[PDB]
Order: C-alpha cells, then sequence, then structure tokens
C-alpha cells in the first residue's frame, strides 16, 4: 500500500495526515530530505510561504524536491505549497506551470468558504479559503479542475496537483482522494 508524505517544516500537518489515512494510505510527516525516498507522493502544505521557503533552504530540501519530481512521484501543493510548487511573476520549484500571486487581503477579511464544482467529484466540495494565493495564469499543459468566479482554484499537470484552498480542513476527503488516485497511478506504472 501507498505512503504519502506531508512536508512538515512549517504549519499544521495533523489534518493532512488524517485525510491521507482516511483514504486508506499511510501518512508520513517529512522532516528530513532522506525521508522523501520513503514515500510515493508528497503534500506540500503550510501557511506562510516565505517562512516555508527559508526552512526549505535551512533544511536543504530544494534539490531533493527536484529529484523527487524527476522520479515521477506525485506532488500536491495546497495553499502556500502551491506557491512553492509553481511560478511567481514574471523562485521556488517552478514544476507546476501556473503563475501564482500571494494573498493580499488583510487579516480580518482574508478567509471565506465557497462551494466548488471540481472535475472528478460529483457533489460540490466546500472549499476553505484562508489567505488563499491566486493563480494568475495557467499554461496550456495544465488541466483546470475547478474555477470559482473565473479564478482557477484547482489545477493538475501530470504528476502535479495544486489548489488554493485547504482540502484537509473538512471531513470531506474527496480532494485528498483525487491525489491518492494520482499516487496509485504512479505506483502502478513505477518500474
Amino acid at each position: 500500500m501507498l505512503t504519502i508524505g506531508v512536508l512538515g517544516l512549517q504549519g499544521a500537518v495533523r489534518e493532512h495526515i488524517h485525510a491521507i489515512e482516511a483514504c486508506g494510505a499511510a501518512g508520513l510527516v517529512v522532516k528530513r530530505p532522506e525521508q522523501l525516498n520513503e514515500v510515493d507522493g508528497l503534500i506540500l502544505p503550510g501557511g506562510e510561504s516565505t517562512t516555508m521557503r527559508r526552512l526549505i533552504d535551512t533544511y536543504q530540501f530544494m534539490e531533493p524536491l527536484r529529484e523527487f519530481a524527476a522520479q515521477g512521484k506525485p506532488m500536491f501543493g495546497t495553499c502556500a505549497g502551491l506557491i512553492i510548487l509553481a511560478k511567481e511573476i514574471a523562485p521556488h520549484l517552478g514544476l507546476l506551470n501556473v503563475v501564482v500571486e500571494r494573498n493580499s487581503f488583510g487579516r480580518q477579511v482574508d478567509s471565506f468558504e465557497a462551494d466548488l464544482t471540481i472535475k472528478g467529484l460529483d457533489e460540490p466540495f466546500t472549499g476553505v479559503f484562508i489567505r488563499a494565493p491566486h493563480i494568475l495564469e495557467a499554461g496550456e499543459n495544465v488541466e483546470v479542475l475547478s474555477e470559482h468566479n473565473g479564478r482557477i482554484v484547482a489545477a493538475k499537470q501530470g504528476q502535479f496537483l495544486g489548489c488554493s484552498f485547504h482540502p484537509e480542513l473538512t471531513e470531506d476527503h474527496r480532494v485528498t482522494q483525487l491525489f491518492v488516485e494520482m499516487v496509485e497511478e504512479y505506483k502502478q506504472k513505477a518500474l
């Protein structure tokens, strides 16, 4: 069976692990780069991308994360991790071909929920947005999974998955399951 990592340098990880476990996979909190060899896919979560990036440097994760990607292993950037996985205008990994802008809303108005139609899910999914990054543009190689008021909020590209909301702050595990299916799909093809 599958093991999915959650990068554990910064921010909350307990809910992501719970969601992974709820989908029938094993969860591992990844605190050191060598542990990437122990998982079949990786969630990159976090709340504070700048903080997260500084820690990524401190703990020397950047090149291991690039090698993990090169192995074909799925990676799911949620909320801040979307920033780490994708591009900015115009560093981090630049693996997912979308340009992302950091949140600009103040602390008293930076959160909302919205019911989303997500490709691959039948019933709407309650998206939890908290200082959500904004995707400004998606490349031609990127599959849009969900949009809300004209803004791309979930996207997929091969082994990469990204969303700007928190799919783990709910008891609805259908978005995590989409990711688990990508990992299962990698696991089947892996030689």
